[PDB]
């Protein structure tokens, strides 16, 4: 199904998860975005008022969409791919303990796989790429995505 229909795409952070340092959510946030640029036309900014195309939310429980999040384990996240309103949308759960590293949930690699789905694409079934269903800690330093998410993400843009 969707694509976005244009280059210049927006998001906006809700709120903070009280887990981490401010600036480490945004930089967390940015890289993962930059993950996607790096290998798409697209161009992604941060604007903090108004509608952006993804909102960013941290939540728990009944949050207000129709996907429930579980408490603390099984569903980290869920985000919604392109379109209006709540199209683009991503959503962490605020019951993991997000983090900047190996620990808890490292929100950086979540968030790249969250914006994977924000972007268009569904889940791969090969365990080495980062859209594959189940969360696997890899050095964020050195993260690199599979060959496998290129050609996913490619064959939607560019
Ligand atoms: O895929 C998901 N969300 O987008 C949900 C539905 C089923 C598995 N998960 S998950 O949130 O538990 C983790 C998926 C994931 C994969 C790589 C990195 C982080 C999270
Ligand atoms: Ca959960
Ligand atoms: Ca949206
Ligand atoms: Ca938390
Ligand atoms: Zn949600
Ligand atoms: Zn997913």
């Amino acid at each position: 199904g969707p694509v976005w229909r244009k280059h210049y795409i927006t998001y906006r952070i809700n709120n903070y998860t009280p887990d981490m340092n401010r600036e480490d959510v945004d930089y967390a946030i940015r890289k993962a975005f930059q993950v996607w640029s790096n290998v798409t036309p697209l161009k992604f900014s941060k604007i903090n008022t108004g509608m952006a195309d993804i909102l960013v939310v941290f939540a728990r429980g009944a949050h207000g969409d129709d996907h429930a999040f579980d408490g603390k384990g099984g569903i980290l996240a869920h985000a919604f791919g392109p379109g209006s309103g709540i199209g683009g949308d991503a959503h962490f759960d605020e019951d993991e303990f997000w983090t900047t590293h190996s620990g808890g949930t490292n929100l950086f690699l979540t968030a790249v796989h969250e914006i994977g789905h924000s972007l268009g694409l569904g889940h791969s079934s090969d365990p080495k790429a980062v859209m594959f269903p189940t969360y696997k800690y890899v050095d964020i330093n050195t993260f690199r995505l599979s060959a496998d998410d290129i050609r996913g993400i490619q064959s939607l843009y560019g």
